[PDB]
């Protein structure tokens, strides 16, 4: 009655390394993922998730409702109108389970040029206090840079793909302006579990989230080893299997908007599970200004009829979108 989807598990090591055919082997491998289902586990990664499993789970079980007050975003709290983006998206007892925190580049500070600018997507993050949750800051702004740099390992490969210089995208994906966001969402358990939390999907499946287009270039996603993601096929929606020591990548509607839809932007959606798990999306986005020009592989000239688009208008009426489509979250 429900299929599993394929989902290879590439080893991304050597879009580290030198050697240039081991490289172009990768590349093979997630232009055939990325032709397919859209989804593949990268592996030999280097980035230690068990210590971000670990460090994501104490902040969560020991945040307090106060904490939460003054780290929520704007939907939470009418007195942090600046916080649009980054803060704390609170649950809501008997109404919603899901809660997270999400946190933006690091270097978005008071004296950076598009804060001053109050440039919309650019918030300076908040954090907890450092004597309530030692060292969590530290961690979480390193996780940000080791994700970071994996993430522009990931890009060259697709930029091989499609046959430009390996840095076709990465040139883009700077550290002193990317719009790229952690998110730390928490799913708990719990008994009874609100049914005004659980949405029927059309074909009866209950859903936690709706299905979706990822508003972003890639994403580069960990969880913890509980299935609960399902990528639409021609067929339905086939289950995705859980791998709690690689990371999960997909393409978001940016990347199937530049490529004239030869790499599609996956539609999926969350199934419903009562268990105690971890979601921790990384959304790779490009700078306010970034424009790549549109081109069609499947063309011999590349020449495509799409207008280029600007990511920072991209991601603004994107994440607004999302929104409205799927709800707050
Ligand atoms: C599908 C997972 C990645 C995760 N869902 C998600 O993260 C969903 C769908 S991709 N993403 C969002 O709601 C957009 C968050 C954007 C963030 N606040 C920001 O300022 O950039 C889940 O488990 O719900
Ligand atoms: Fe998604």
């Amino acid at each position: 009655s429900v299929s599993k989807a394929n989902v290879p598990k590439i080893d991304v090591s050597p879009l580290f390394g030198d050697d240039q055919a081991a490289k172009m082997r990768v590349a093979q491998q997630i232009d055939a993922a990325s032709r397919d289902t859209g989804f593949f586990y990268a592996v030999n990664h280097g980035i230690n998730v068990q210590r971000l499993s670990q460090k994501t789970k104490e902040f969560h079980m020991s945040i307090t409702p106060e904490e939460k007050w003054d780290l929520a975003i704007r939907a939470y709290n009418k007195e942090h109108q600046d916080q649009v983006r980054a803060g704390y998206y609170l649950s809501i007892p008997g109404k919603k389970a899901v809660e997270s925190f999400c946190y933006l580049n690091p270097n978005f500070t008071p004296d950076h040029p598009r804060i001053q600018a109050k440039t919309p997507t650019h918030e300076v993050n908040v954090w907890p206090d450092e004597t309530k949750h030692p060292g969590f800051q530290d961690f979480a702004e390193q996780y940000y840079w080791d994700v970071f740099g994996l993430s522009s390992a990931l890009l060259k490969g697709y930029a091989l793909a499609l046959g430009k210089e390996e840095n076709f995208f990465a040139r883009h994906f700077k550290p002193d302006d990317t719009l790229a966001s952690v998110v730390l969402i928490r799913y708990p358990y719990l008994d009874p579990y609100p049914e005004a939390a659980i949405k029927t999907a059309a074909d009866g499946t209950k859903l936690s989230f709706e299905w979706h287009e990822d508003v972003s270039l890639i994403t580069v996603l960990y969880q913890s080893n509980v299935q609960n993601l399902q990528v639409e096929t021609a067929a339905g929606y086939q289950d995705i299997e859980a791998d709690d020591t690689g990371y999960l990548i997909n393409c978001g509607s940016y990347m199937a908007h530049l490529t004239n839809n030869y790499y599609k932007a996956p539609i999926h959606r969350v199934k419903w599970v009562n268990a105690e798990r971890q979601s921790l999306p990384f959304f790779v986005n490009l700078g306010y200004d970034s424009v790549i020009d549109p081109f069609d592989p499947r063309e011999p000239n590349g020449k495509s009829d799409r207008e280029p688009l600007s990511y920072g208008d991209y991601l603004q009426n994107g994440l607004v979108s999302l929104i409205n489509k799927n709800g707050q979250t």
